[PDB]
């Protein structure tokens, strides 16, 4: 048990605090980040959890508490949550007002690839839909993993299944609410990027290393999932 | 624990969902294929199932729930589903549609060989009948969780052999009644299919890398089956 | 991790069947085979198992339920069974029905000796006479398996204790009534081999790589359990 | 298996013996050092442990029980204690006698940053603020080891991140009431040498390999966290 | 998880019997030797034990059941027995004859020091005074295993510490009563060997690779547990 028998240890045997990481969107676009700090009471509600800030020249970035769910790497009562970037209005990188705006029943079932590489090479391990045997399964207990974390978590996530090009997978979403698949998508982003992190594996969100509709009824730019269905719901009723 | 701390988390608690995998039969091999998705409340009757499908290109080909079963490395309520590839007519390689308007009570405890050799080398891992000691058994951990995974699932699996070639084995069928025979030799040679995939371990069922009567009318080889099983009930029909 | 989570799931959970490893002796009388099928109920009664039967040519040899106990390496309910050759009389290499026919209340001891070497080098692994620290004893962490796996199958085993003789060792089968004691140090013998097997390392018990009499009163040559106690109690006991 | 089946027993059935390990600050650095020493009965009030001592030439050193805290290592009841050093009047490297007097309800929180480097070659492990994936984070297995280890221990730490600069961390001590604070922040640093010396990394604390000031009237070159929290309070809680 | 998935199995849901490990002091006085038991009924009383023996050879020898302890690497009902050697007039190599008859209430604390060097190239493995992290303390695993172990078994341990020398350490026996106390050392020294037995390392005692005196009344040359006290406890007590 070198640096296992640790990571793992009982919450209310000793303490009554849960940590809740904060995670916002960075970089270019595709960097989620984050990072953690505790809390007093066990409370899943996000009108009640204390707002926070970061420093952006590493720019006094203010961040919101929206999303409250589960954790994979810590059980119990720890909390993941997820929050957006306010410039010190908000912060033109955030790409979120404007989505909220515009939703506040949309099911938006996003459709989304990713594609395993091998982190020491950077290349991918190693009749090809959904095969199985040798040659055809390059991490199928990650995807074991990923799936069952985002189970646990909260994400609705509805299947998951192989193509012909070596390694990569895909997932779906399937019932989500419109702005919520702006969140169970990420979340659901940045999960699988830190299980691929436990092994020599990274998860590249990327072509080269559909978006469905189903309303209650009517009554009325590049790879962005807030865009793209912010998009695709002006026009379409709601 | 390199990623294995997951793939073994509980459902009991935070989501009701019940992850069903669905198998078809691929193409012109015995290559048994499936693709993972969820589904939402825990029901073992194959008459609730919604029909679902997927594109054979990789076109359109449906899928019909029949056979569901408990998950060997999955656990819990989680459950594989075996599906028959139907077209909006049963496709030619299906070869299930004229078996089961055959037997739609006899019992059939056919036999099948399973020889299992190493992954990399394609070669065995190490009065031979039923050997045990050095250079005997070239990994039996593998055929002991192979047959109580068959047991657990729903199989009604009966026997195992040993043989005398280094590499060949044999395990029995059970007392499968009629177009059952066509699923409890199938799925519970899915799973063989994985284990091994866990090791280094490749699975070869050609003969070079018996069949059983048993009605109640007292009237009375892997590869192909559908057809064998439904060819010697036609001699003796009921 | 790999594929040792699976190979110790649980019985009653899914299904109450219960599994058998039927046991014979080989042709030279040094090599112990045996094979695996299931049974409905668990029952320990040797007379209520069902007669069986294997090929010899790998010729049909039958074979009778005569010694029920419990089992190391699967646990649960699943039952080791020791039974004898016949030929469709008992078969010459069986040694057992005199035995049986002299027997048919004599406490009798025997004691076994064994080497244990490397595997591709047949060599012993790494004053001795009960030694310990650096030097003395090589994996005795498979004497502990076996002598707690005897315990738990209901072999009543009584004590063991290493020599000189580098790898080697000695254990002691305890009182026991009758032709019993013979059939109990049989399932011992067997035991260890599969407990090597895990680690391996080649068992050679040949001499070059005791026998304890008491009664009540009067009943109310190369290294066998059978041959030698019945020599031995034809002159006293019978 | 190597060792780690031990360092894990229970103790609440065999012996109530109770542990403590007597921790008291090193020489000229930042090296807190400690030995074991049993207890009969466990108690945790710091007014009823034995005052103990220890050789200073490796002179005599006399310890008393400052701070009873729970245990990483060895969880249960097995309990730390922070103990400071005395000559048989206070040793100039104390430095926490004049802490004690200065303050005999000012909250402090201080910030401290961990570089991780390998053990033989003095290099760390392996847009990098706060990142996730590969080449961002480097063995988050210990941080979360750390950090859940500081909030079962009693430390009150309450926050922790990433920096730009590849190999190093932060995390944030905590509000906490008085001298305790600076003394929270030595017992938690202890906590961190003990888990990095699992994984064969040495941390160098050095700035070439802020505090925060809360009353009751509001609220909530060394590295000491005595004399700058002494400094601190002198000027404002006087 | 091969071969360690055994050593670990119950006692009393399968039988009640129970293992007995009887000890004896080698030849050279240095080697503490053992061997196996087997018992019906779990008692810790040593006048029920049944005297046993051995051979002097590898010249009988008689031992009977002096210490009963319970057992570090067995758990359950498993017990450890410190037995001395008689011959059928005690064996001059014995040295307790000697103490029980001068002790038949004198509490005694004896100091003891041992060092850990490399198996194969005999140097140790990997400011030193109770060190802490790299380059200080090596092996701190096998040493929680020790002092975990001991308190487990019944030994009375009091506290552990480093030293200044590499790779060398001292443990503490203070809390002992009568011959006992004496006896007691041995025991503990006994389960450190074999502790070291799992690590693949080499303890050696000798000084180039303390007595503790209170009464009821108060105050009013090789290391043997024995002479020592023997000798101090003539001038003073008897």
């Amino acid at each position: 048990s070198l640096l296992s028998d640790l990571c793992n240890l009982n919450l209310s045997e000793s303490t009554e605090k849960i940590i809740a990481e904060y995670i916002w969107i960075g970089g270019s676009g595709m960097d989620l980040r984050s990072k953690a700090r505790t809390l007093n009471a066990p409370v899943s509600d996000p009108s009640k959890l204390p707002q926070w800030n970061y420093d952006g020249s590493s720019s006094e970035v203010i961040l919101y508490p929206q999303a409250i769910y589960k954790d994979p790497f810590r059980r119990g009562n720890n909390i993941l949550v997820m929050c957006d970037a306010y410039t010190p209005e908000p912060i033109p990188t955030n790409k979120r007002f404007d989505a909220a705006k515009i939703f506040s029943e949309p099911w938006y079932g996003i459709e989304q690839e990713y594609t395993l590489l091998q982190k020491e090479v950077k290349w991918p391990i190693g009749p090809y839909y959904c095969g199985i045997g040798a040659d055809k399964a390059f991490g199928r207990d990650i995807v074991d993993a990923h799936y069952k974390a985002c189970l646990y978590a909260g994400i609705n996530i509805s299947g998951i299944n192989g193509e012909v090009m070596p390694g990569q997978w895909e997932f779906q979403v399937g019932p989500s609410v419109g702005i919520s698949s702006g969140d169970q998508l990420w979340m659901a982003r940045y999960i699988l990027e830190r299980i691929t992190e436990i092994a020599g594996v990274v998860v590249s969100f990327d072509p080269k290393p559909h978006t469905n509709y189903s309303t209650k009824s009517m009554r009325s730019s590049n790879m962005d999932p807030y865009i793209v269905t912010s998009m695709i719901a002006n026009t379409t009723i709601l």
